[PDB]
């Protein structure tokens, strides 16, 4: 422990952080969809689920052997 | 230390992180604004205000007992 | 290793965190475009430039000496 609980607490800062990403991202497409668009956004679409993703992934694979 | 410079290393990247989070919640603010709305957007403020509290005070205890 | 195989996730975490981050900040500047703006954003602009900055500073030095 010691430095250990000091990344247990890291870890669920950057799980927060996430919630407000996912937050920001959707006030992002409210805000593009009335104003037409959303059909060139296509592609923002894709990075942004592909990173968020990667990030599920990781924090998921940091939750796990944490308690080993 | 060695390990421990680390942490304060990904510690201060996240408190910068956040600081770029707050940076772009007033730039939608600010859009939601201008284009009427701000009204249907009460609960959204609801949840950024609670995520950044918990924020605030995972980093806060963290800064603190990272010095022992 | 075994703490530090954690550093690694963690940093990768944040890593990716900020390109959902810049992704973010270019959708929002394309939104503030496309309906006049973007002349008195000039303060938002560098204050964001400034963080990413020092947050790029930060994940460089962290992905260094990380090996030894």
């Amino acid at each position: 422990s010691g430095i250990v609980q000091q990344q247990n607490n890291l870890l669920r800062a950057i799980e927060a952080q996430q919630h407000l990403l996912q937050l920001t991202v959707r006030g992002i497409k409210q805000l593009q969809a009335r104003s037409g668009g959303r059909g060139g956004w296509m592609e923002w679409d894709r990075e942004i689920n592909n990173y968020t993703s990667l990030i599920h992934s990781l924090i998921e694979e940091s939750q796990n052997q944490q308690e080993k």
